[PDB]
């Protein structure tokens, strides 16, 4: 533990200094070897001395003195657009005072405490001290000085000399404490002239010395961790943050609620660490707290008390109590001074002294008037004026090290973090390699004949994609490291630009590894050009493409806030770049309005360069000559011709350059220019990213138990947790249940309520009115959890109504349920905000209101036996806890039985209970009986059995814990379990229990046949209510439906209008097929957006709803599945209307007069695809825990399905191994149905550049020579008035459709199969959620 710089800390510092000076070897009070030397002076002087002092001014102590300070300040998505319009009008074109006049002076080396109720303005005061005025303004008359400086100077020049970090202790979870402190140590070491001392050794010595000072020595080489990741103790992370802040040379530190959610034994340690920092390093700490112990308060020096923004006192912490006693108020006995000061601002509390009632302030104005009139204010004003006079009488870059070394240290820390967790790099590299292998398997050993042309094209396009999107995952790191960077920017350690540059540099090894592992496999598995120079140029182009894409992704991520928030707008841009690469829409077929996009497309140039590199100067053997078949067996090669874009009549080989110049319109003069253009793009995007990251940042039954014994199996060893604990509860009596940390009071509470999934009961017996527990027990009790888990959308009344409907008995009419909900709302004093959205804890209902809501939710179910409460008064201030205790007292008065577990209470709250049950270590009962008034009964019981008397001003809870021996540093005279066993009152307890069992057993039972039911409401009602609740929650989500609609509409519109009124030439059909292929890309983004709103529902259900037996698991999963169907259907209809019609696919149905069937079928297919997207996302999220893993798995499976969907390679070309994956795939049937419906039964008109020239035999006509082939296979011909024939190979679209294995007569069948797949998905979900999460 930590006891604040004791002898052992001094000797540790002595040893460290001895080792350091011995290492450096290779007056009397500074030499470690000599005696008469103490570590205090060494630590104080190490920062200043032992380092060359820059000529500039860098203060070593800041005391702040301010006078006349004052600060003032100023939905359903259907209404979201109107709200946005109103906000825009507000942007286009009264004052509320939060802090009133106040005076204060704070010298260096004094720890100051700010006291006040929540919302009193302490946080605003601390923000004003730390110059964090953003969000409000300060009056012009206020005089603020920092040892003679000004707020502007501190904000501009000496930033980092005053800091502010309130609750969120942000650290890299996977970085060791030693490394985390060494980072700041090295980044704060000045350079000047380092001769004599090695900088690295000095930084290590500073890190070790400050670790020893704050008692973190044992924590070295241990993960700092986070609330999720395991690591150092929660009480040591705060000390690590203090050590880091003080190590970066922060003079004035301000903390608020830093000790929130921490027990007294650790809040004391935190306060002690602050005190040592103040007294050794001479810093100025300010701390704002609500729950303070007397011992912790004894360490403070100056206290400032706030009352509704009015400063009522400021001075020595010891004199505040005397001053407010002179005021005329009375402090109740056994009340801590901090609690008294806080309660002095509560109208319910603060009972005046006798005789002082007539003259005593009652409102903040009177308090401030007296404070101003008091002589203490005069003395304070005199001191402040003297300080101002003294200050008046008496570095361009706030950072210390130069930019290059900031970048170097950022790179080093990035490498340390990567080595600490080799998950993202290794997984990314191996996933890339495996996906590359699988993809290349489709294009294995492309042939050298012209028949491979198309495939080669595809083989390049996808390559450009894989190198393009290889580094997409890297942006995730930016979101993990964003908070820390901001914090480190505030401390004035390194600019965010340095961090961005270091992040770019540190990922180069991973980019190199991925590029090698993917290209060296893909380029050679697919038989591209074998010339070494060609491969090297391909690798160079791919490397620069991935650089450009990585920088673009980083630039996008620099302004976003989440993966989904970045993906919603980024998907449209990425699709725009992908479609216009030059393969989906070759340049000759690009529309006029989109030709300009290709100019500014950084990926089109890469594709052009790669294709020019491959095809240029290459001769391909012909694979098919247009005149051929049984009719033509012996025809001179002169009359034939190859079926390629650049084919020349009578030539056996087609030239690659002609094909490129004719089909894609690329030339070899652009091979090298495009490399320069891509380098320019990379540099531009790097500059944009750096600029962005630099700038854009900112009850008749009685329940009892007898001889309960409970043991748990751990490490194959049986240890008893509860050893024969007996007790009872009664209506109208509150039974507090307390114990040490290891006493397992929570274990007893959970065991009594049957909420434990582990262990068995050995000897006990639980009885209700003398009868054994039946199956109706679990529904006849209420359980109020410590943590309040509620949906962020449903209002208070909606949540209460939902619980009432789904939990009360079915025979009760709806009107009675609503009446009882109103009664509960009235009884809890909740009427003020009965229609206020719960929302996140930050914005919405505060802690007290949330706790009241939870108690109401558990109450509306109408428990008949008991109401367990788990730590109701933990994590709340001293006033909210009192309010909750009063509410519990009222509930008990109304006729309820309560059994609550209390942790670290105060005397006043403790006085409000009727019975006490104390558990020693190991679950052994010490005392069990009424504690009387002011805990007199328990004190008398313990004293009369050989215990020291309780001090008059001691808190009974702490004294009890100490006498039992659980308190640290306390010795027990003898164990009290045994003395309690034979105490003359344990006999009374036994007699009472036996009498209750013998008498209450004769009371007639209330046999209700509906009670003995596992769930109160029938299954269909639960399913309907859960589905409606989820639908409403999605509707009210803050911009979740709008993101989905925008994404889908934008993608569909871009896809439709890129091929606007597409023609039906040979390349047109391929363009439309790839349009259908690219229609599916929004799948990944839709899944990513949808999953978190499933996570929220799952967490709420599992944490609270499931154990409470509100609705069955099947109801939950079925509701989640049915919730997304309506929104998906609507979005699919919108997408079809925005894609099918602009594409002009309806014209294809005009000749056959089948517009309506082919339109309805297409709409049904599109909606089915979207419903399938939702079902697949939910399935892949059913069994996994994190949303990221489910989204990644869904994307991987979707990509695998797309690879073998039949467009990239049909069944014949596909290797046999993968043939099964071409049949089990759910997208092949969808693609076939869509193509057959949209393209079948229409004519084909070949473009001018795709006609093939044929030279018929001498003395023959085009018809006479080509009719047999035309009959044998489709196509048509024209006369060119030059003796030749211009031939087109396709006359009707049915030929191409048959080539893709899509038939018009089978579309319906295909559609049906797809529906089956959706069905399967749903079924699997309803099964997997049972195997994985249901216990
Ligand atoms: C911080 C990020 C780090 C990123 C990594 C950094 C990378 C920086 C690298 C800088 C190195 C730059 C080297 C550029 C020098 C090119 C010298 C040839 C210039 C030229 O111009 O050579 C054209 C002919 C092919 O050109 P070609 O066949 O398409 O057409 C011509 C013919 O070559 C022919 O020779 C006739 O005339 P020429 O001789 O060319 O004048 C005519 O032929 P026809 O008209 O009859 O068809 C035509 O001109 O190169 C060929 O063969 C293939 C030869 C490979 C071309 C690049 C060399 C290898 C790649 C460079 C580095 C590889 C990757 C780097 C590491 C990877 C990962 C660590």
């Amino acid at each position: 533990e930590y006891h604040g710089f004791d002898a052992h800390t001094s000797e540790n510092i002595q040893n460290l200094a001895r080792t350091f000076t011995h290492d450096s070897f290779k007056n009397d009070q500074l030499n470690p070897d000599s005696e008469n030397f103490n570590a205090k002076f060494w630590v104080k002087n190490l920062r200043k001395l032992f380092e060359s002092d820059p000529e500039y001014y860098k203060p070593s102590k800041l005391g702040i003195g301010y006078r006349n300070l004052r600060a003032y300040g100023v939905p359903t998505v259907t209404n979201a657009l109107w709200k946005l319009a109103t906000e825009g009008f507000r942007h286009f074109q009264r004052y509320f005072d939060i802090l009133k006049s106040m005076d204060a002076i704070m010298r260096p080396g004094e720890l100051t405490v700010v006291l006040g109720r929540p919302g009193a303005g302490c946080s605003t005061l601390l923000k004003t001290i730390a110059v964090n005025t953003y969000g409000f303004h300060i009056g012009k008359e206020s005089q603020i000085t920092y040892d003679g400086l000004s707020p502007h100077d501190i904000e501009r020049h000496y930033r980092g000399d005053v800091i502010y970090s309130a609750e969120t202790d942000v650290h890299f979870p996977h970085l060791s404490v030693g490394d985390t402190l060494e980072f700041a140590a090295r980044l704060r070491t000045p350079q000047n002239r380092g001769e004599g001392i090695d900088r690295e050794t000095y930084a290590k010595h500073m890190a070790s010395v400050y670790m020893a000072t704050y008692g973190l020595s044992h924590t070295r080489n241990t993960n700092v961790g986070n609330d999720f990741v395991r690591g150092v103790s929660g009480g040591e992370r705060k000390r690590v943050s203090i050590a880091e802040a003080s190590l970066s040379g922060a003079n004035i530190q301000c903390w608020d609620n830093a000790t929130r959610g921490l027990d007294s034994a650790t809040a004391l340690e935190f306060i002690r660490a602050l005190k040592t920092s103040a007294v050794i390093l001479d810093t100025t700490p300010l701390i704002a707290i609500y729950q303070c112990s007397q011992d912790a308060y004894d360490l403070f020096d100056k206290v400032v008390v706030l009352y509704e923004g009015y400063q009522i006192f400021f001075g020595k912490a010891t004199k505040a109590k005397e001053y407010f006693e002179k005021m005329g108020w009375k402090c109740p006995q056994r009340q801590t001074t901090a609690d008294f000061l806080t309660s002095l601002t509560n109208p319910a509390e603060r009972e005046p002294l006798p005789g002082y009632e007539d003259k005593v302030p009652r409102t903040a104005q009177e308090f401030e008037t007296y404070w101003k009139n008091s002589p203490e204010y005069a003395e304070l004003t005199k001191e402040i004026d003297e300080y101002f006079v003294e200050c008046e009488r008496s570095p361009a870059s706030p950072y210390t090290v130069s930019f290059f070394m900031q970048v170097r240290y950022g790179v080093a820390r990035n490498f340390l973090r990567m080595k600490g967790d080799p998950s993202i790099p290794i997984f990314s590299v191996f996933g890339q390699l495996v996906m590359g292998l699988i993809l290349s398997s489709v294009f294995y050993n492309l042939s050298q004949t012209t028949g491979s042309f198309y495939y080669r094209g595809a083989a390049m396009f996808f390559a450009v994609l894989f190198n393009a999107f290889s580094s997409l995952l890297e942006i995730m790191s930016l979101f993990e490291a964003r908070p820390i960077v901001e914090k480190h920017k505030k401390y004035a350690l390194y600019r965010p630009s340095a961090d961005a540059l270091a992040s770019i540099i540190s990922e180069l090894p991973v980019k190199l590894a991925m590029s090698m592992s993917f290209n060296f496999v893909f380029y050679f598995m697919v038989n591209f050009r074998r010339n070494p120079g060609r491969f090297f140029f391909y690798w160079l182009m791919c490397i620069w493409c991935t650089f450009v894409m990585s920088h673009l992704f980083r630039s996008i991520g620099a302004v976003s806030t989440s993966i989904s928030g970045a993906m919603t707008p980024a998907t449209v841009l990425l699709l725009a770049m992908v479609i216009y690469t030059g393969f989906v829409i070759p340049t000759p077929s690009m529309l006029g309005w989109s030709r300009w996009i290709n100019y500014i497309n950084p990926v089109g140039y890469v594709f052009e360069s790669l294709m020019v590199n491959e095809f240029h100067g290459r001769e391909f053997q012909c694979a098919q000559y247009v005149p051929s078949g049984p009719g033509y067996e012996n025809i001179s090669r002169s009359n034939q011709v190859c079926t390629a874009v650049g084919s020349v009549p009578g030539n056996e080989m087609v030239s690659g350059t002609n094909y490129l110049a004719g089909a894609y319109q690329y030339y070899n003069s652009h091979k090298w220019r495009n490399l320069g253009i891509t380098i320019g793009f990379a540099v531009f995007f790097l500059a944009i990213y750096i600029a962005l990251t630099e700038f854009n940042k900112g009850n008749r039954e009685i329940f009892f138990w007898r001889d309960l014994t409970y043991q748990v199996k751990i490490k194959k060893e049986d240890r008893v947790i509860l050893d024969h604990v007996d007790g009872w509860v009664k209506p109208g009596q509150i039974t507090a249940l307390m114990g040490a940390s290891g006493a397992g009071k929570t274990t007893l509470l959970n065991c009594l309520s049957e909420r434990v999934t582990t262990g068995i009961i050995t000897d006990g017996e639980r009885l209700v009115n003398g009868h054994a527990l039946d199956s109706s027990f679990q529904r006849s009790i209420g359980y109020v959890q410590q943590q309040d888990v509620h949906l962020e959308t449903t209002t208070v009344r909606e949540a209460l109504q939902f619980s009432a409907y789904l939990r009360q008995s079915n025979k009760i009419s709806k009107k009675e349920k609503d009446d009882y909900v109103d009664y509960v709302i009235d009884l809890l004093e909740m009427t003020d905000y009965a229609d206020a959205l719960v929302g996140v804890a930050g914005e919405g209902l505060n802690v007290e209101q949330r706790k009241r809501l939870t108690i109401g939710v558990e109450l509306v179910a109408k428990p008949k036996l008991l109401l367990f409460l788990d730590e109701p008064t933990s994590g709340l201030d001293s006033q909210t806890a009192w309010s909750i205790c009063k509410l519990m007292r009222k509930l008990a008065d109304h006729g309820q039985a309560i059994l609550c577990t209390i942790h670290q209470p105060s005397a006043l709250i403790m006085a409000e209970f009727d019975r006490l049950l104390f558990l020693q270590k190991g679950g052994r009962t010490a005392y069990f009986g009424e504690l009387g008034e002011n805990c007199q009964t328990m004190i008398n019981y313990f004293e009369k059995y050989g215990a020291d008397p309780c001090p008059k001003e001691a808190n009974p809870a702490e004294w009890m814990l100490q006498v039992v021996g659980a308190a640290p540093g306390s010795h027990a005279k003898q164990d009290y379990f045994e003395v309690w066993r034979n105490s003359s009152e344990y006999q009374a307890v036994r007699e009472e229990i036996n009498r209750m069992e013998a008498e209450l057993s004769k009371l007639p039972r209330d046999n209700d046949p509906e009670a003995l039911l596992k769930y109160a409401a029938p299954l269909w009602k639960q399913y309907l209510l859960v589905s409606w609740r989820t639908i409403v929650q999605d509707w009210r989500s803050p911009g979740y439906i709008y993101s989905k609609i925008f994404l889908v509409v934008s993608a569909a519109l871009f896809n439709g209008f890129s091929f606007f009124k597409a023609k039906n030439n040979m390349q047109g059909l391929q363009n439309q097929m790839f349009s259908v292929f690219m229609f599916f890309i929004p799948f990944n983004t839709l899944v990513q957006q949808m999953l978190p709103y499933f996570v929220k529902q799952r967490d709420v259900y599992e944490v609270r709803e499931a154990p409470s037996r509100t609705f069955s698991w099947f109801a939950f999963i079925a509701g989640q599945i049915t919730s997304e169907i309506p929104y998906q259907v609507a979005v699919g209809t919108i997408a079809f209307f925005c894609w099918y019609y602009p594409l002009g696919l309806y014209n294809n149905a005009t000749p056959t007069d089948s517009v309506n069937p082919r339109g309805v079928l297409m709409w049904m297919l599109v909606t089915a695809f979207y419903v399938y997207t939702a079902t697949m996302g939910q399935l892949c999220m059913s069994f996994s825990e994190l949303a990221d893993n489910a989204a990644n798995l869904a994307t991987l499976l979707f990509t695998m399905c797309l690879n073998f969907c039949g467009v990239l390679a049909g069944p014949d070309v596909l290797p046999g191994f993968w043939i099964f994956m071409y049949r089990c795939n759910p997208f092949t049937y969808l693609v076939q149905a869509m193509l057959s419906t949209g393209l079948a039964n229409t004519f084909v008109k070949c473009a001018e550049r795709e006609y093939v020239s044929v030279k018929p035999p001498n003395g023959e006509s085009c018809s006479t020579y080509l009719d047999p082939y035309i009959k044998f296979a489709g196509g048509y011909f024209e006369t060119r008035n030059d003796g030749s024939c211009a031939f087109c190979q396709m006359s009707s679209t049915n030929t191409f459709l048959k080539s893709v294995n899509s038939l018009y007569s089978e579309r319906w069948r295909n559609f049906g199969i797809f529906i089956a797949f959706i069905a399967i998905n749903i079924i699997l979900t309803v099964i997997f959620y049972w195997l994985a999460r249901v216990p």
